[PDB]
């Protein structure tokens, strides 16, 4: 039993839900790696095909916690679906999740993701379910599909879509993007950058796959998409289903010159969804965005598209020393940019301030209904203006809960090409 | 073992060994993280106090590469004859000076570290009186202060004995302004002290009611009930905060103290407890302009500064608020490099954090630090520190929490 405090309001909370546990958070008593990225590799099965003792006491986890959720714990469906997981592993070495409890599956995935602060909609996702999937032509039809429901030009929604679950592990469905929209990242010749230099490896996989870059700043990436362990094949995404938002300004009328865009779908498609103990390595998820993490990271990062000595220049201010803070004050008006430019296109944006709100009433939605909200500080307290949000004076336990969203090597590491 | 931390903007790998000596708990379990518990997880035993001082010598000795001499052989005899004896010790003036570098050194919390080597240590362990901490005091904040070329210092009262003799400064730092609830709810000056205003003014100090009052100095010597001194106004340096470029900033009337001086903490030094030393360095312009001014339980100015900016506040996307945070701040290091106060900004410090992180891993295996405080309230991800993965775990000697003495001390007079 842990209280955490929110130091402004006094608000205490007290977690329970954290004796549910399952994952090292990679911190002893002794030291703490709340700042690590990937903290810990334990894993709650071997690397491939578990064996039975591996696998079925993940599942009968699962499946219990489905049915307790749902108020029919030891009911005969319950014990029926426990025999009939039993037998499937017992004659596949794995089993077959129901629609219901997939869709469960993946709404408790987002729910339990402490670094998520858009939780407070965890209930309102819409489930594809796309592991009858077979070929990167059918993966490439589901993402297609998915993208267009969830940009729902611009009323976005959020959406999952799931590929087949890996089986032994030389046939994995893999989305190699990152997101399923990105924009290319250029190795010039002089040496600098052009476009997101985050995704230079992987555009230069994209174009040794035979990709025609156009070689400009802002080009949306192929999908390169792998299904069922053969090699990636490389898809266009029909430009009309993929919404952009120029980026302009309520006052600077040259901000529109810097000729900067965005695109309105953030969806993560390199993660792994981990339900029951069967891994889903292809479940590319997608919600709106918050402003700062196109205005401050996208855009601000020095390994990124690093814009800040550009807008700042035309704002005039004086760059020579670094207590001018003119790259604070750059920062913010890029910010009142994006979020200007995304709501004036009616496409679903929310500000930091509105979503660090929100995730502190969801927290006590969650204390209150469920004894407590694994979540991380680091994670939570936006990239800018930490203080002035609410999360950061809000304590907050960091905790591993299973169904989760994993992460996992990129394909292009681990793939034997044929 | 061996632990990698990565800077995911350099690519930069650093390996740490120096955790490996940790012995303190952090407040994680392996299954639950508490890095962002703001304080997680009655004196030492003859028993207890033997081998903290032990690792505390041992660790003196090998910092001056005499370990296994006959000088350090023979300070830990008489260190434990005086355990045996007395139940407690004494440090030398080399231990003490090396255990407070190494508390500051070793703070995981602050950014300030590059400068750790560099704290002046005054040593008042003969003092008896509140009236010999304020002088020890008074003393502190002149020589700090350097009419505003800032210089590191700690005074080191004390340590603590029975528990029944703390010495003690109930101040939270040694120049603070006061607060002043009001009978309709507000709450005139600071917030953050209303009560250890009440309690100043209980004790009998004759407040001036205003915004920006110098609290007066609340210090308890030897368990004593704590004793009321002024600070004198001429040592109490402090900046009016104006605008380069907003001439009505300078109306709005804020000022700040030029000398951050932190008077609550407990130093431990091999198993000793030092329950008064007050330390001070220079401010990071953040603390004053983010958090003093722009907490909404603090100064909480946003409102006031984005009116005379004439920014559209009815909604929270056009970010008004971080518009008004940037101006306050620059109107802060603005302020203090004019006056010529040391002052720091927040992007310097945390590129000069950096470069200490990785010289500590070079030279010592590794430095303890706590991202969440470490990362600034403002602008955190244009800051190297933010890009940082740090490893945060308790080394001695350290600066430790207590508890406020209002709440733990019990009265003697009338
Ligand atoms: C609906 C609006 C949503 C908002 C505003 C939101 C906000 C955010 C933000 C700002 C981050 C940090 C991303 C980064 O810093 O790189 C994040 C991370 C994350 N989100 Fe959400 N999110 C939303 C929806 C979703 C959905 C639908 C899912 C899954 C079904 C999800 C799962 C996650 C996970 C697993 C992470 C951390 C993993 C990672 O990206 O590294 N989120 N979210
Ligand atoms: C020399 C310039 C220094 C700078 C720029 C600096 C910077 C900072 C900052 C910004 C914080 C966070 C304060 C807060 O958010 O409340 C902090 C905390 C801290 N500093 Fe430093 N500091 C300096 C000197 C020192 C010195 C001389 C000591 C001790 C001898 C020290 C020990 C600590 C400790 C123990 C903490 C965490 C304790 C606490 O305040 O909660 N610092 N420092
Ligand atoms: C490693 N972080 C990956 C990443 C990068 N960009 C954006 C997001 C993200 C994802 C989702 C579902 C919503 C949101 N608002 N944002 C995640
Ligand atoms: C809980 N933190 C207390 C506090 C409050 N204000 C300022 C500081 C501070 C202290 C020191 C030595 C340096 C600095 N640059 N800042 C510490
Ligand atoms: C090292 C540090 O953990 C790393 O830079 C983290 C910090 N906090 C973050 N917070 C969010 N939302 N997204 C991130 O990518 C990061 N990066
Ligand atoms: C809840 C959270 O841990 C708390 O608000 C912390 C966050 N980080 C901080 N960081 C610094 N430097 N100072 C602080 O007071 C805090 N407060
Ligand atoms: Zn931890």
């Amino acid at each position: 039993f842990l209280k955490v405090k929110n130091w402004e309001t006094e608000v205490v909370l007290t977690d329970t839900l954290h004796l549910k546990s399952t994952l090292e958070t990679g911190c002893t008593e002794y030291i703490c790696m709340g700042s690590i990225m990937h903290p810990s590799q334990h894993a709650r099965r071997p690397e491939d095909v578990a064996t039975k003792d591996q696998l079925f006491p993940l599942a009968k986890e699962f499946i219990d916690q489905y049915y307790s959720s749902i108020k029919r714990f030891g009911s005969k469906a319950h014990m029926e679906r426990l025999e009939e997981v039993n037998k499937e592993i017992d004659t596949t070495s794995t089993y077959q999740l129901k629609d219901t409890e997939l869709i469960y599956g993946a709404k408790h995935a987002w729910r339990n993701a402490s670094r998520c602060v858009g939780r407070i909609q965890w209930s309102k996702l819409q489930v594809f379910d796309a592991r009858d999937c077979t070929t990167a032509h059918g993966m490439f039809n589901y993402i297609c599909n998915h993208v267009k429901y969830a940009t729902n030009k611009g009323n976005l929604r959020s959406a999952i879509t799931i590929f087949p679950q890996r089986t032994d592990g030389k046939h994995d469905f893999r989305v190699w993007n990152s997101q399923l929209i990105r924009y290319a990242g250029y190795k010039q010749p002089d040496g600098s950058t052009l476009g997101d230099p985050a995704n230079v490896q992987f555009t230069e996989i994209c174009i040794q796959q035979g990709w025609k870059p156009p070689r400009g700043r802002f080009d949306v990436l192929p999908l390169l998409l792998q299904a069922n362990g053969n090699d990636p094949e490389l898809f266009q995404i029909p430009p009309e289903l993929v919404l952009e938002v120029p980026i302009r300004h309520p006052k600077f009328e040259w901000f529109k010159d810097l000729g900067l865009k965005w695109y309105g779908l953030p969806a993560v498609s390199n993660m792994l969804l981990e339900i029951g103990g069967l891994e889903f390595s292809a479940c590319p998820f997608s919600g709106w965005y918050m402003g700062t993490e196109i205005g401050v990271r996208d855009y601000c990062d020095n390994s990124r598209y690093n814009i800040l000595e550009e807008v700042a220049k035309k704002m005039n201010l004086d760059m020579r020393k670094t207590s001018s803070l003119w790259k604070d004050q750059a920062l913010v008006e890029i910010n009142i940019a994006v979020l200007y430019s995304f709501q004036s296109d009616k496409v679903t944006i929310v500000d930091h301030h509105s979503a660090t709100e929100s995730f502190i009433k969801h927290m006590e939605n969650e204390y209150r209904c469920r004894g407590g909200c694994p979540a991380d500080w680091v994670w939570i307290v936006p990239p800018m203006s930490g203080s002035i949000t609410p999360v950061f004076h809000q304590e907050m336990l960091n905790y591993r809960l299973t169904p989760s969203f994993e992460y996992q090597p990129d394909p292009w590491n681990t793939h034997v090409w044929k």
